[PDB]
């Protein structure tokens, strides 16, 4: 098994003292932190963790408080010993998400700083499909190790200690156990991800430095007025009943009308307008949001909990919660928003100089693509034209089976293939792209997007599974998918760098979709407005033709 031999709990400062001198010779070492409670900013330090080689590792308990807890050393003195290690930038550390310690230190005053090597990003970045990223998967794959889980310390369910409750050295055995096998697993993870320039460059420059800016979006949070949301519920109450009523009244087709309002509300309501308001933290009287860097397969940053994401853009009832956020007394929200970024990245990626000059000479895109495809003039295009282009263009980002326009415009048949072809001949670069990502799809294994960052299609090769066809529909995909996100990251890892530099009036409070934003001083938009957008515009890749639309308002709908 593993028990209190392996490791050393230490209870007093003199070893203390001894195990930091070594910490401040090792090349890199291992970091961890103990708390009693998943909210970062409700959470209390416990205890830490440290390895320095693989198998030589200490736990240092300074909250556990039980009945006759042993004597443990004081958790201020703890980290007044350990600060300026832990806020040396030259002092490398390695950790499993290191977001969620970044916090727990930011709580007592610590800038963290050798935030060197994350093993759940140095997983991601491998392959993001290989399963999960979380240390207990990573110790079974990468090491064969069955590591302590949480709840055999602690329990399940209810009745589930908080970690402050195990004794001393239960609690060691696990905490001292993190430690080293993030370091083993760095050992295991690092030399495979030199190998690959590629992927190198996105954990280096793109995962990497964006592990403490999301930990400051998340801490910051998002203010959210309840008395909106909860007018928004009451109403919503009394619609649902009135559109019962309707239905039953009953009882270019009525019925078939009120019944999908009923639904689409239904669901708004219990999914947004009765969980928002009860997510409000007590400390800092704002809604934080978990953004989860290693979770999709093309590198765009999930959030849940306020998935943001799930809100509807485009509904009047969204645009209605989209106002429930809220910009403090004298502060207004600021959204920056990439406009048709995975459209303009293809546009380069299809190496098309018929989108390219689209996006240069400030055409609407959906209306030049039906110009031209339909072959009529661009003051002249009607609005179903506009409309049957857009289903044309947001397909093919994608990589949607032609039927699929049929399905989309709910209305041709082999019309729509005249209209797939049609566009192929007036932007034959969209094929050629499409025709060499599945192919290299096939021979490599795995597409690229711009900046290195690689998605593995195991299945392209699939012995006729039918559906295998849906790797070379994420062949086509991944690559604009992942270089928008990409792109995000860059922005917003430039952005933080700029607000942590100079200091401005304003806070990064989230990120949805192709959008940033943010909460900052009604004196200080004019200038905070121009240095986002050429922040975003110019910092990030300059080879793809990029367009931030800024906006600004007292809440987020009138920002939008």
């Amino acid at each position: 098994v593993i028990s209190y031999d392996n490791y050393v709990t230490i209870l007093d400062e003199e070893t203390l003292k001894a195990w930091i001198a070594k910490l401040e010779k090792a090349p890199v070492f291992a970091f961890d932190t103990e708390t009693d409670s998943l909210d970062n900013i409700s959470a209390n330090l416990v205890g830490l963790s440290f390895a320095i080689e693989p198998g030589v590792a200490a736990y240092i308990p300074v909250a556990h408080d039980y009945l006759d807890a042993p004597d443990q050393i004081s958790r201020e003195r703890a980290l007044e010993l350990l600060k300026p290690l832990l806020e040396d930038e030259k002092a490398l550390k390695v950790g499993q998400n290191l977001k969620y310690d970044r916090g727990i230190l930011a709580n007592y005053g610590i800038e963290l700083r050798g935030i060197a090597f994350d093993t759940m990003l140095e997983s991601y970045i491998l392959n993001s499909v290989a399963g999960r990223h979380d240390m207990d998967s990573l110790a079974e794959r990468w090491l064969k190790h069955k590591t302590i889980t949480f709840e055999e310390i602690a329990g399940k369910g209810k009745n589930q200690l908080t970690f402050n409750q195990i004794a001393l050295e239960e609690a060691g055995r696990y905490a001292a156990e993190d430690a080293d096998v993030t370091l083993q697993l760095h050992l295991k993870m690092w030399p495979d991800l030199q190998k690959h320039k590629g992927p190198l460059n996105v954990f280096e420059n793109i995962e990497m430095p964006l592990v403490p800016v999301l930990s400051r979006i998340e801490r910051n949070g998002v203010k959210i007025d309840p008395k909106v949301l909860h007018n928004h519920s009451e109403e919503l109450t009394l619609r649902l009943a009135e559109l019962e009523k309707k239905a039953h009244e009953i009882a270019d087709y009525p019925l078939p009308k009120v019944i999908l309002e009923y639904r689409g509300l239904a669901k708004l309501k219990s999914t947004y307008t009765d969980k928002l308001p009860l997510m409000i933290n007590p400390k800092t009287g704002r809604v934080h949001t978990s953004y989860h860097q290693a979770v999709t397969a093309t590198g765009r940053l999930s959030s849940t909990d306020p998935n943001l994401q799930n809100i509807p853009v485009r509904n009047e009832e969204g645009r209605r919660i989209r106002q429930a956020f809220i910009a403090p007394e004298d502060y207004v929200i600021v959204s920056a928003d990439y406009s048709q970024i995975e459209l303009r990245i293809m546009a380069h990626l299809s190496r098309d100089k018929g989108l390219l000059t689209a996006f240069a000479e400030g055409k609407d895109i959906h209306r030049a693509t039906a110009a031209e495809v339909f072959g009529l003039p661009l003051e002249t295009v009607t609005s179903e034209q506009r409309r049957s282009a857009k289903a044309i263009n947001f397909g093919l980002i994608y990589g949607m089976s032609a039927f699929g326009l049929a399905r989309q415009l709910n209305i041709p048949r082999k019309e729509a293939q005249k209209y797939m072809d049609l566009y192929f001949e007036r932007y034959p670069g969209v094929l050629e792209y499409m025709e060499r990502t599945r192919a290299q799809a096939k021979e490599q294994g795995y597409v690229e997007t711009l900046d290195g960052r690689r998605l593995y299609l195991p299945d392209i090769k699939s012995s006729n599974g039918a559906r295998r066809a849906a790797a070379e529909r994420a062949a086509i995909n991944a690559p604009m998918q992942g270089t928008a996100a990409d792109i995000i990251k860059r922005a917003m890892i430039a952005v933080d760098a700029w607000l942590q530099a100079e200091q401005p009036r304003v806070r990064m409070i989230m990120q949805v979709h192709d959008e940033l934003v943010f909460e900052v001083h009604k004196d200080d938009v004019d200038a905070v407005a121009k240095q986002i957008h050429q922040l975003m515009e110019n910092c990030t890749r300059l080879d793809v033709p990029l367009l931030v639309e800024v906006g600004s308002g007292e809440n987020w709908d009138q920002a939008h």
